[PDB]
């Protein structure tokens, strides 16, 4: 039993909700929140600009830290690092994309860091400004994650869009 409240079961180990991953990190407190993240660990905008801007600039000035001493990540690569106010933990994950061109198969390679951690509350990868689709991702997180996981989707149509296309 875990604290996730009002998500729809998807799957045996995937549920979803119309939610603000900041607001829900922020209520929950999940061992680990999954950053939506690009290889530098610049998070200005989508997912990784709210939930940067929910710990104060904290997680960028650790983010920060963190490419001055290893480099970039590799799309499909992860690292973990502190949840700050949100979480225990912070995974940032860097799905591709699209609008930088990246190669959408590398989809599945993101999803599966998801399989280090027992439960996760996640936004959907490559979804919004990262320009895939979000049904795709849904699918693709479905069949390569198989940790529990409880996915945030801000947009309320959108949310019942992938909800009512579900196979
Ligand atoms: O939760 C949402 O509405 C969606 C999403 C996911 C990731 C990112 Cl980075 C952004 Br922006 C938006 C899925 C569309």
């Amino acid at each position: 039993v875990n604290s996730f409240s009002g998500y729809l079961k998807l799957t045996d180990n995937v549920y979803i909700k119309n939610a603000d991953i900041v607001e829900e990190a922020k209520k929950v407190k999940p061992t680990v929140v999954v950053n939506a993240a690009n290889v530098y660990l610049k998070h200005g905008g989508g997912v990784a600009g709210a939930l940067n801007k929910a710990t104060n600039n904290a997680m960028q000035v650790e983010s920060d830290d963190y490419i001055a001493t290893n480099g970039p990540l590799k799309v499909g690569g992860s690292c973990v690092l502190s949840g700050h106010n949100l979480a225990k933990h912070c995974l940032h994950v860097v799905g591709p994309n699209v609008n930088k061109g990246e190669d959408i198969q590398l989809l599945k390679s993101a999803y599966e860091n998801f399989n280090q951690h027992e439960v996760l509350l996640a936004p959907l990868l490559s979804a919004g400004i990262f320009g895939a689709d979000p049904i795709h991702s849904l699918r693709v997180c479905v069949d390569t994650v198989r940790t529990n996981v409880y996915l945030a989707v801000f947009d309320k149509n959108l949310y019942d869009k992938l909800v009512s296309s579900f196979l």
